[PDB]
């Protein structure tokens, strides 16, 4: 009655760590050998797959004492997967500012402090209960222990081996134990039958790279995978048309963009980027590669924002002659630009690539395609151009706008962008006020500051689609 499943993956995270894994291919496995504290009900208030009510996980009961702070009750017995009882020892430590968001904190978990909310330690009252605690208010506790960044680590094994070696060997509470890890190649995760909720379905998962996607389809249409992830729409005709398979799309509250090393002369200001922005036709690539199912939004603006979220913003500006005009005055040498891809990695990097390459061209800059495998990524004196994308995992617009394009995030401080001061000065502004009309307008001039800079490119929103053997009824590919 339990299955082996065997999963034809676009990628396989770097690491097991569950904050050093956040990517687009590490939640999808780390969120069975780990938990958090609560969890998004993905069905309430009518919502389709997206929703957000909070509702219990390791903590049975949580309670809001005052802007500051919150209470957890931890449920009790709950088992690492080594033997260690959980406790609130544990939790304090996985939002201490040792491991997360301290300043030595930033050597093994790069991106803990641009990713973390303005934490104070954590007290622990007694076993089972800690207080979460932040040193200026915020609403977004609650949520931000649903999120990637929540996931329970355990502290005395996790600090003996430190954070990089705990990445190779991972020992969380989730109803999967740690097998093996071989880098580019697969993960595999066997039942935790001492689990603490549901008894595990499958007997054990295994997680495959296959880089290509035609690959993938094959493997599913010759049972060599159970389930196949990062298709397109294109491929679901196919698929459909076999009785014992099927596919799944939706729209993902994630962005496909392309950016900039703005260490490099090339890019160390705005006039050659924003060039390359708007000489993007978004709507052809969308029409020609996504049957028209990937959404454009309109701006650095998406609808799982809520207070933040601005329906009535303008759309992103597509103008060739600006773009031209904006060629002519950055001093473009006419030497070619490298654009790094891992493949598709992203679904459709490199078709969309090529048609960017001709729009390009049609502005006078020449955009060469460097197509890599994984594991040979290019240092980043070497990168130019790059592709990437941003999961929008807060209800809230300070993900990912601050987190990663704000003074403390990466884009700024490993990319080089060197952001006007006004826009650094809007970010520490919306983290330390309320949802209003100055919060509101700051996040709406943040977006317009981000059109002029370029320090990235939005492309669109993915139509995500999977599938599977219809006789595999549980998916953990998400
Ligand atoms: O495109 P990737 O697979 O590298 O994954 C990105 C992360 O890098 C990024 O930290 C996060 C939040 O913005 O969104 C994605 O998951």
């Amino acid at each position: 009655e339990r299955r082996a499943l065997k999963i034809g993956v676009n990628g396989i995270p770097v690491t097991l760590e569950p904050i050093n894994a956040i990517s687009n291919v590490g939640p999808r496995i780390v969120n069975q050998i780990f938990d958090t504290l609560v969890v998004r009900d993905f069905f309430s208030n009518g919502a389709p797959g997206n929703g957000i009510n909070l509702m219990p996980s390791l903590a049975e009961s949580w309670e809001r004492i005052d802007d500051k702070s919150v209470r957890f009750k931890l449920r009790q017995k709950v088992m690492f997967h080594d033997g260690v009882e959980m406790t609130a020892d544990d939790v304090a430590y996985t939002f201490s500012s040792e491991r997360l968001w301290g300043p030595d904190a930033i050597k093994v978990i790069p991106l803990g402090g641009s990713y973390a909310l303005d934490f104070d330690e954590p007290v622990v009252e007694d076993k089972y209960t800690v207080v979460i605690r932040t040193k200026t208010p915020t609403p977004l506790t609650e949520s931000y222990m649903a999120s990637w960044m929540g996931r329970i680590v355990p502290k005395a094994y996790y600090k003996t081996l430190g954070t990089a070696a705990f990445g190779n060997k991972p020992v969380g509470t989730g109803p999967y134990k740690f097998v093996e890890f071989v880098a580019n190649d697969r993960v595999v995760i066997e039942a935790n039958d001492a689990y603490w909720g549901l008894k595990p379905t499958a007997s054990k998962i295994t997680y495959q790279l296959v880089a290509e996607p035609a690959t993938r389809v094959a493997g599913l249409i010759s049972g060599e995978y159970d389930i196949v992830t990062t298709l397109t729409p294109d491929d679901m005709a196919l698929i459909n048309s076999y009785p014992d398979l099927e596919t799944r799309g939706n729209i993902v509250e994630n962005f496909h963009m392309f950016t900039f090393n703005m260490n490099q002369p090339v890019f160390q200001s705005k006039p050659l980027r924003r060039a390359l922005a708007l000489a993007v036709n978004r709507p052809l690539i969308v029409q020609s590669l996504w049957m028209n199912k990937a959404t454009i939004p309109n701006g650095f603006n998406f609808p799982n924002y809520g207070k933040t979220f601005d329906p009535n913003r303008r759309a992103m500006e597509y103008n060739i002659e600006e773009a031209k005009r904006l060629v002519k005055e950055s001093g473009y040498d006419g030497t070619p630009i490298t654009y790094h891809t891992m493949g598709n990695y992203y679904a459709n990097a490199v078709p969309a690539l090529m048609m960017m390459i001709e729009m390009w061209k049609q502005i006078g800059v020449t955009v060469v395609p460097k197509v890599y495998a994984p594991g040979g990524a290019p240092k980043d004196q070497d990168s130019y151009m790059r592709n990437w994308s941003n999961g929008q995992w807060m209800t809230d617009a300070w993900a990912t706008m601050i987190c990663e394009f704000g003074p403390k995030g990466q884009v700024q401080k490993r990319w080089g962008w060197k952001a006007p001061a006004e826009f650094n000065d809007l970010c520490t502004k919306v983290s330390q006020i309320p949802d209003s009309k100055e919060r509101f307008d700051a996040f709406n001039r943040l977006r317009d500051i981000f059109e002029e800079e370029a320090p990235a490119v939005i492309l669109y929103q993915p139509f995500d689609v999977y599938a599977a053997r219809k006789d595999v009824h549980w998916r953990p590919i998400s």
